[PDB]
């Protein structure tokens, strides 16, 4: 959840918002170790419920998200249902555990390609065009992350947009991402420079992957 | 319906068969003028019912077809239901009137392209990958005719097969067609040559479009 003013500005300027619970457990092995554990249900529930109680009157919020990269666990299913129960006015999405689980109203993969399948075990990233028409699948598809804009990038961006316009159920996506997470440091002359991972003696670190 | 020996041979050698009613009214304007007319229902029903009564014990016959190029009329809907009622063992298909009407269990277009839409009014030929995922659509797609093999042709055949293999619900199709409809004529010396439309004094005629 963002600083409270963000939503007011999105209401007044006009931007659709996905409001997202502060739950990410990416570093667990496997990813759902905590989110499938009922002992962590209370902590997770507060991060979802208190978000909804705070932000439910903002028109700019159109979709609730259960968080990010925390696999898929039974706690997600419980909290998916909690939101559906308390606020039927908004769809609920969540990408973890393969992007099309029972905890999401929207097929919302990250970096699924336009034409190319990536058949990873358990959590494949199907071509988005193919994903829509998998046996029994009916949901809309909106990428929670796509077109990774790291440095000299966005090659193939036009390919996504051509597909979005051709396929009714391909309803777009959210580019990753808006702004480089660089921080300002100062050299011996006092001149500013843009710093990334490692530049603060932080270790281990993932270098420029924050930009 | 074919010569009776054909089904026996397909049973024994092993070929899946679509058994098709002798109903085509292509030249009508519009194409469904007779097939939407209750006065033509009796003549139409016999072409369907007597086919079913004849061929229903052949294992090779796996799909019934209501005919070809006769638009979509209420008579198709009635006859579709008649088959479903008398023989639940086989799907019923029919391409007329847009290839995805209420008279077909299978989306069965002719000459729908792999990637390229052909948005004709009333009867569009969607990209086959797109067609599958149109809002609410769930059926399998098998082209009743594709890859028109007229003369020096079958360009882009590999594109179909790549798509058939990638998409579960794209289940193939039937090439148009097997054999040139050329006829033998003899020159002054009695030497045989291959004849087509118009070569018999027949007029009007459509020339080589039979090959
Ligand atoms: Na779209
Ligand atoms: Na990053
Ligand atoms: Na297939
Ligand atoms: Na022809």
């Amino acid at each position: 959840p963002n600083h409270p003013l963000w939503y007011t500005l999105c209401d007044r300027y006009g931007l659709y918002v996905v409001d997202e619970a502060n739950i990410e457990t990416h570093g667990m092995v496997p990813m759902n170790r905590l989110t499938d554990d009922p002992r962590w249900l209370p902590a997770m529930s507060e991060r979802v419920t208190r978000m909804v109680q705070r932000d439910r009157n903002h028109p700019s919020v159109i979709i609730w998200s259960l968080g990010n990269e925390s696999g898929h666990g039974a706690n997600h299913d419980a909290l998916y249902r909690w939101i559906k129960s308390v606020d039927p006015s908004r769809p609920v999405q969540y990408e973890g555990g393969g992007a099309d689980t029972t905890a999401t109203d929207i097929i919302c993969p990250m970096y699924a390609r336009v034409d190319e399948d990536q058949p990873f075990p358990a959590v494949p990233k199907w071509s988005i065009k193919k994903w829509l028409s998998l046996p029994g699948e009916t949901r809309p598809l909106i990428l929670c992350e796509y077109a990774h804009a790291m440095g000299n990038s966005l090659g193939g961006f036009a390919k996504y947009w051509q597909a979005f316009r051709q396929y009714p159920r391909l309803q777009g996506g959210f580019v990753w991402d808006w702004v480089d997470q660089s921080l300002i440091k100062y050299d011996e002359n006092g001149n500013p420079w843009s710093a990334y991972g490692g530049d603060f003696g932080d270790t281990p670190n993932d270098r420029q992957f924050c930009m």
